[PDB]
């Protein structure tokens, strides 16, 4: 599924990612439109894992996809939970991926497009 950019916001917000560890929902947006366009079906292969989803959540740490050598399935979920239209999983798994020490910074997109900036524009319109 592709999200509209409101409608994603208004489902996060209700799903608790607002402020979350500290990290507003301007940012979360802001990591979702680089990491993968809002598209829930988001897959990028590297060498030896995969990301998956929205949020692009690795496949080496965080969730179990069966192929990839040394996994930690940390977030105690099937890697296809992430490509569901449905988001609430990788929501949760994305929760916990933030709980970590790297914070929003585990994305080295975030880093990029998203770190210090105004983005604000994210969620201007959307009563959020
Ligand atoms: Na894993």
């Amino acid at each position: 599924k592709v999200f509209e950019r409101c409608e994603l916001a208004r489902t996060l917000k209700r799903l608790g990612m607002d402020g979350y560890r500290g990290i507003s929902l301007a940012n979360w947006m802001c990591l979702a439109k680089w990491e993968s366009g809002y598209n829930t079906r988001a897959t990028n292969y590297n060498d030896r894992s995969t990301d998956y989803g929205i949020f692009q959540i690795n496949s080496r740490y965080w969730c179990n996809d069966g192929k990839t050598p040394g996994a930690v399935n940390a977030c105690h979920l099937s890697c296809s939970a992430l490509l569901q239209d449905n988001i609430a999983d990788a929501v949760a798994c994305a929760k916990r991926v933030v709980r970590d020490p790297q914070g929003i910074r585990a994305w080295v997109a975030w880093r990029n497009r998203c770190q210090n900036r105004d983005v604000r524009q994210y969620v201007q319109g959307c009563g959020v």
